[PDB]
């Protein structure tokens, strides 16, 4: 069987499960950079306000455009937009000629970043057709909806920082726009290793993408260079929301006596395809995004690459804490892939077919939440460690004051368990428990292992039968660390969790 459980057609999706959304208005903890008022189906969004207001502070983005911006001049303050316009608006015919014009306002790195990828890509790569429709086309293109910043992000984006509840919903457009300047590396403060301010903030800057002779950088560039010929072709009209969640109160799991939730479990298909409507789940790092702009790709950077709008995350997002995760509603996918890790490639143009809503979001909603990266295996079986993962999953999949029948299925898979070495079926039952609590039901993707999704189903479908609660199951993972995990002074328990799970309720 290809898959078991629920059949997929019963489970709830988006946007029809959904509430009717309220009107979208900017308040304390919602920031909206556009013109609500004028919001339109088919229109590029307006930016509020109408002119460049700057914060250069604590608690926003620093913005290359700000005129606090400067730089030393050798012993004066100059305007560093001032000069990252002169550097970008020279013609480019060779990719030396882009690397010196980044370097020029990037003068402490231009020892430090290497730029190998970038002109092999270019010159070793690229047909000759190709390389000449990027820089007469492209990257001109890009430089023009760089310099457009103070036009199009003219209200200060605030931080996303630890314990803030808070959204930030943003046009497309203003996003490619933020995206170019990451791209031309134009954002300050980003770059020192030693940085204090923004040392709990990923990467934004792309210019770690120009790195190297990894076989994979021609082919994250063509992924996004496909993204970026798109969306300086013709502007997107869309809106993006991003909201961090923290929360403060979590389930007393050995006392929760909600009932488990459905399931479909399935070796075939993905999240990002097959989990249309669905709450889809990214299988995150801490700092969001992880080596996107750098050498990852796995599951959340190909999700980041084929959806670039994510990559913004990172340049207001602060790294998560235990009780947190980002919810991105309304990214939109511009490429497709095949591969994996060192045989993923660009595939082809994607043509996003997803509806949008009231507030003109696509209806494709991701969350972001890192599992734990363990050494050793027995190390996920100390509870403290399983009721992390429970209520990092719980946040992931609670909505506050949403109730049950508009809540879609969570779209999720092997959380936790490829690159950060967590056992799959201990997962599975984790997120199955997490869901539950929150009241959804789960749709898991295998992604190719067979004996996962029938070890996955019959489990769950004995837990279903037998009517076992959260805290009945919980207790259950807690009899399993005493008994088997405890003190086993071994690489590997004894008995398998399952088997344990299945011993201990038919012989009690
Ligand atoms: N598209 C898709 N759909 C479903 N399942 C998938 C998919 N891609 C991968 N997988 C499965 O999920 C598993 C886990 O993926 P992985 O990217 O290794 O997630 P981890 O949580 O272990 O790693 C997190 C870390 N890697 C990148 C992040 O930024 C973190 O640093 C992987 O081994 C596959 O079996």
């Amino acid at each position: 069987k290809k898959w078991l459980g629920t059949p997929i057609e019963e489970m709830r999706r988006m946007p029809r499960c959904g509430i009717r959304l309220p009107l979208l208005r900017p308040s304390a903890n919602h920031t909206v950079t556009i013109r609500v008022d004028l919001l339109r189906a088919g229109e590029v969004p307006k930016p509020f306000p109408t002119h460049y207001k700057d914060l250069w502070d604590n608690k926003h983005v620093k913005m290359p455009c700000s005129e606090q911006n400067l730089y030393p001049v050798e012993r004066t303050a100059g305007s560093r937009w001032e000069l990252i316009q002169t550097a970008l608006l020279n013609k480019f015919t060779r990719p030396q000629n882009l690397k010196d014009a980044i370097l020029k306002y990037n003068v402490a790195y231009s020892k430090k970043w290497d730029f190998t990828a970038l002109i092999d890509f270019w010159d070793k790569v690229l047909e000759e057709a190709e390389a000449q429709h990027l820089y007469q086309s492209i990257l001109p293109d890009m430089v023009k909806i760089a310099l457009c910043l103070p036009n199009i992000c003219t209200q200060p984006i605030p931080l996303l920082a630890a314990a803030m509840n808070h959204s930030i919903t943003m046009s497309q457009e203003q996003i490619a726009s933020l995206l170019a300047n990451a791209f031309f590396c134009t954002f300050p403060r980003r770059n020192a290793k030693m940085k204090s301010e923004y040392s709990s903030y990923p990467d934004i800057n792309f210019n770690r993408l120009f790195e190297g002779r990894s076989s994979r950088k021609p082919e994250k560039l063509k992924t996004l260079f496909c993204y970026f010929r798109r969306v300086t072709a013709a502007a997107p009209t869309g809106l993006v929301t991003f909201t961090r969640q923290s929360l403060e109160d979590f389930p007393e799991w050995e006392r929760c006596e909600k009932p488990l939730t459905r399931l479909h479990v399935t070796y075939e298909g993905t999240i990002e395809e097959n989990g249309q409507g669905m709450l889809q789940v990214d299988f995150a790092n801490r700092f969001v995004g992880g080596g996107v702009t750098s050498a990852g790709l796995v599951q959340e950077e190909i999700r980041f690459l084929i959806n670039p709008e994510l990559i913004i995350s990172r340049l207001f997002t602060e790294v998560l804490d235990h009780n947190e995760c980002l919810i991105i509603t309304g990214t939109e996918q511009y490429s497709e892939y095949t591969g994996y890790a060192e045989t993923y490639r660009w595939s082809r143009s994607h043509e996003d077919g997803s509806e949008r809503d009231d507030w003109q979001r696509r209806c494709t909603e991701i969350v972001a939440i890192d599992a734990l990266h363990f050494r050793r295996y027995l190390d996920q079986f100390v509870p403290e460690k399983m009721r992390r993962e429970l209520n990092k999953a719980y946040c992931g999949f609670l909505r506050p004051g949403v109730s049950s029948e508009n809540l879609s299925a969570v779209a999720t898979g092997n959380w936790g368990c490829g690159a950060f070495g967590g056992d799959a079926r201990l997962k599975a039952l984790i997120q199955i428990l997490a869901a539950a609590a929150a009241e959804r039901d789960v749709v898991y993707f295998t992604f190719g292992d067979s004996e996962l999704m029938r070890d996955i189903y019959s489990m769950h479908i004995f837990l279903t039968e037998r009517k076992l609660t959260v805290g009945d199951v919980y207790k259950l993972l807690l009899r399993y660390y005493n008994e088997e995990c405890r003190n086993c002074s071994t690489p590997g328990p004894d008995i398998k969790l399952y088997p344990f799970i299945y011993h201990a309720v038919e012989s009690c």
